[PDB]
């Protein structure tokens, strides 16, 4: 009972970018590797989650630089608790993207026919 | 009193699932969280299914007894307990990202045809 989890969602800043979300993952993937944090961000439509876990002090901290970062608002912390055991193996991303934020990136989807 | 608990699990879906396995667990969900007054949403995606259940506490302690003996799933990990003041979910609902390997699982293939329209 010497570590902890945390568990929060939030709103990501309606001009939030592609630039941005690519901070985000590669900040993300390279800072929780070398801190031991393991757990998961999920991206879907205007939405964050993210599960995190490790030693209480580097959850601590990360949460503490998650909290004042300007590319999500209304953080809400839905669990935060003592674990004894990692209930994450390592750090996983997931983005979904779906139409609007494609139609918002000014993507479409494309058949291509070629004669051949 | 009316004091409510959120529980939320992580799972590995049976290899083995199937389409009607599929329909019975959403069929069996709204008509049983609709009766007991539990919210929430199930997700399911690349193998895994994490649930969201909120309700009385013996709502959801009843619930999770049935979910974890469920031979549909093995390796349910509760990933959270937490007393709430509210439900953050109006109703129930099941929400499923459907990959190609997925559809093969299942014995289904979309095909396409060609129509004429104004
Ligand atoms: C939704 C969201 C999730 C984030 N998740 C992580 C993460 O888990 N690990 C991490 O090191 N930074 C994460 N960040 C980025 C940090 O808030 C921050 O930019 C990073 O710790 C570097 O801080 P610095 O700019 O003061 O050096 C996230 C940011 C957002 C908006
Ligand atoms: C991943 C998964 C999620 C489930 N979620 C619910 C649920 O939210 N509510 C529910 O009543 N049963 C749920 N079940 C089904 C129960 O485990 C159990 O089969 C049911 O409560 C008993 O069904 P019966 O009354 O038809 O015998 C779920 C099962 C699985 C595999
Ligand atoms: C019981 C209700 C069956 C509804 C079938 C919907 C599943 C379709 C999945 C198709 C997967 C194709 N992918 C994801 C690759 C997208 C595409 O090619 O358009
Ligand atoms: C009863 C309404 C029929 C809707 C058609 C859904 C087709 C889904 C494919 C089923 C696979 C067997």
């Amino acid at each position: 009972g010497h570590m902890v989890s945390c568990c929060y969602r939030s709103l990501a800043a309606p001009d939030l970018t592609l630039r941005d979300l690519l901070d985000i993952v590669e900040t993300s993937q390279a800072h929780n590797a070398r801190a031991q944090l393991t757990g998961a961000l999920f991206y879907s439509q205007g939405v964050f989650f993210q599960w995190l876990e490790g030693r209480p002090a580097a959850v601590a901290e990360v949460m503490t630089h998650i909290q004042r970062d300007r590319r999500h608002s209304n953080v809400e912390i839905l669990a935060e608790e003592p674990i004894a055991k990692r209930r994450f193996a390592g750090w996983h991303m997931q983005l979904s993207c779906s139409e609007a934020d494609m139609r918002s990136l000014g993507l479409a989807e494309s058949r291509q026919i070629v004669t051949v």
